[PDB]
């Protein structure tokens, strides 16, 4: 019966963290895909910055909105954890050579054991990551999307199930980017410095967040890129290299805000339960 508790307190736990952290995160997804809105005409004009974006949102939408598709991440949690609690130990033993022998092994066992396992969740997962994403993104000024389920529906019926899947290639990339640098970044430096590893290891693997969200934002469009190194190319090309960074302070305040909470939630665990779950 252990496993079941678990199971339901860890996804209480998960869902809490994130939902605290929600509205920043609209804040990070809204400022990161500004362009794209603007393209499709959900936007009137650029925000000028996270204060900016906050104003407006809470102006035009209400304060509920600020948790906008936070209902995708509430639900990530379960198919998530089943495929880890299953897969994970034993592709981490596929991919897995002892620290003791050799470094430059055992780091590309772990960029290939993050990398598999990461696309295999990412294989069931991602059209939550997507909804959540396009639900966030499309803000009323009449909003485009109705729910989730309309998501699916439109996104299915306009684009098909490839329009589920946009920008997978970079956000496996970018997993294993992330992964490498957060590992090497932290090996080199050896609790305070593993907030720094995390915060250099998410600005850096960065920009293909951005591009991958943006090819989620191309979905249903009469036009898209031709790829992510498309996406790219043209990005840098049109808007400017730092064009790329769109949110990721926003980021950073949705780590703070999330190690915050989480912080405080485990506590609270501690008082309550034996160990936290
Ligand atoms: C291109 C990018 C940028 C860089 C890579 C990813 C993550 C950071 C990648 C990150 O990827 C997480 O990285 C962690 C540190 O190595 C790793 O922990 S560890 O194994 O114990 O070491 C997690 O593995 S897990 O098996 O425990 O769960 C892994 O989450 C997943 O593999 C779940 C997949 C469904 C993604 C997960 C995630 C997170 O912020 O945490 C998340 O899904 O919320 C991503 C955000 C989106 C980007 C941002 C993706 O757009």
């Amino acid at each position: 019966t252990n496993f079941a508790i678990n199971f339901l307190m860890g996804g209480v736990s998960a869902a809490i963290a994130k939902t605290a952290a929600s509205p920043i995160e609209r804040v990070k997804i809204l400022i990161q895909n500004q362009d794209e809105m603007i393209k499709q005409g959900t936007l009137d004009k650029k925000y000028s910055g996270i204060v900016d974006c906050f104003k407006r949102t809470a102006k035009q939408e209400g304060l509920i909105s600020f948790w906008r598709g936070n209902t995708a991440n509430v639900i990530r949690y379960f198919p998530t954890q089943a495929l880890n609690f299953a897969f994970k130990d034993k592709i981490k033993l596929m991919f897995g050579f002892k620290k003791e022998e050799g470094y430059g092994k055992w780091f590309a066992g772990n960029l290939a054991s993050g990398g598999a396992a990461g696309a295999l969740s990412l294989l069931f997962v991602y059209s939550l990551d997507f909804a959540r994403t396009r639900l966030a993104a499309d803000a009323k000024s009449a909003r485009q999307f109705n729910g989730l389920t309309d998501v699916y529906k439109k996104t299915l019926k306009s684009d098909g199930i490839a329009g589920l899947y946009r920008g997978f290639m970079p956000s496996v990339v970018g997993i294993v980017v992330y992964r490498g640098l957060y590992f090497g970044m932290f090996d080199s430096l050896k609790f305070l410095l593993g907030w720094v590893v995390t915060t250099g290891a998410s600005t850096c693997s960065y920009p293909l967040d951005t591009v991958r969200r943006r090819m989620m934002m191309t979905s249903g469009q009469a036009v898209k890129y031709n790829g992510a190194i498309d996406c790219l190319k043209k990005i840098v090309a049109s808007e400017g290299v730092g064009s790329l960074f769109k949110g990721c302070g926003a980021n950073i305040l949705r780590s703070v805000a999330g190690a915050g909470v989480i912080s405080m939630y485990d506590q609270l665990q501690m008082i309550l339960f034996g160990k936290k779950f």
